[PDB]
């Protein structure tokens, strides 16, 4: 029980900040995740042996794609860590356990293609799951890995606590379907404005946890500009591969995914920041004031993209 993970001084301090980058050393990422679980949850909430074997099976089931990879997984878990640590008293013991695991597992076995592409391709996964296709798959893969021998990190929960945490994880992973984000945020906006928002109402918590998942998932836009800028290349490498596969099915892809329309990326980033990212972190800041640094970092990056369009970079 007396085994803490310890990070070098610079990581120990910077890991507490929303804009932390987990670095290019793959072999440190599992240790970074355990560190965050220990500080976020306790040294007891997981058996280290079981947790380590879970993490390395999760890592194994992320693919070598440009963006939707093991690093994305650990990056999204870190954002959730920073939200939970700046909102200590608002979240249950179970919620803290569930949500870091949810974030680590949220893109399991991603192939770097949208739900749209699976549907137009007619992928078997699109027949099994008619909506939130990849996200139902991600949850399915999470459950499969929990059920490997020696991998059940929740085995010490009671039967009802076990059902609750798997329910938390399922909703959390489904909520990372950006198509569901728009309605979720609109509804949260109304509830905040009418003053009907109530964190004791479970359906309300679910919605708020959904928004936290979108916020963590999109968090590459909340980094320092050089991180944001270099992540965008990985993001667009996947989009352009998808556009190519669309052209192969005889479908003109949307410009976002067309590598011939590479000039239009700076304008398309504005649209994304204005349509998705800024609204997301605004509503999150209204509900959870200590997550304001994500809104502030997002606005900084919007301004950096405006400077790209105006020729200044
Ligand atoms: O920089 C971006 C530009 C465009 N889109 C995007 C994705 C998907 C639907 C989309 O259209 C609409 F917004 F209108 F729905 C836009 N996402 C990002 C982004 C930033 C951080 N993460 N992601 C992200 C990446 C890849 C991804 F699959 C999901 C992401 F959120
Ligand atoms: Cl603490
Ligand atoms: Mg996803
Ligand atoms: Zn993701």
């Amino acid at each position: 029980g007396l085994m803490q993970f310890t990070l070098p001084v610079r990581l120990c301090k910077e890991i507490e900040l929303f804009h932390f980058d987990i670095g290019p050393f793959e072999n440190m990422w599992p240790g970074i995740f355990v560190y965050m679980v220990h500080r976020s949850c306790g040294t007891s909430c997981f058996e280290l042996e079981k947790l380590c074997r879970f993490i390395m099976s999760v890592k194994k089931n992320y693919r070598r794609v440009p963006y939707h990879n093991w690093k994305h997984a650990v990056t999204v878990a870190h954002c959730m860590y920073a939200i939970l640590q700046n909102n200590h008293t608002l979240f249950t013991d179970l919620e803290r356990k569930g949500l870091l695991i949810a974030c680590l597992c949220h893109d399991l076995d991603h192939r770097g293609f949208s739900n749209s592409y699976l549907q137009k391709f007619d992928h078997p996964l699109a027949a099994l799951y008619s909506t939130s296709t990849m996200e139902q798959h991600h949850f399915s893969q999470t459950v499969s890995i929990l059920q490997l021998e020696g991998h059940n990190i929740f085995s010490t929960l009671s039967s009802s606590e076990y059902e609750q945490v798997l329910e938390i994880i399922r909703k959390a992973i489904i909520a990372t379907d950006l198509a569901l984000y728009f309605g979720n945020r609109k509804q949260l906006e109304e509830m905040y404005q009418t003053g009907s928002l109530n964190l004791n109402n479970q359906s309300h918590r679910d919605r708020v946890i959904g928004l936290m998942m979108t916020a963590c998932d999109l968090c590459s836009v909340t980094k320092l500009w050089p991180v944001t800028k270099l992540t965008a290349n990985d993001i667009y490498a996947e989009f352009w591969a998808e556009g190519d596969e669309m052209k192969k099915l005889g479908i003109q892809p949307i410009p976002m995914m067309d590598r011939d329309k590479k000039d239009e990326v700076p304008q398309g980033q504005l649209g994304f920041y204005n349509a998705v990212a800024i609204p997301c972190y605004t509503t999150l800041t209204q509900i959870l004031p200590p997550t304001e640094p994500l809104l502030k970092a997002c606005r900084d990056n919007l301004s950096q993209w405006e400077k790209v369009i105006r020729g200044e970079e």
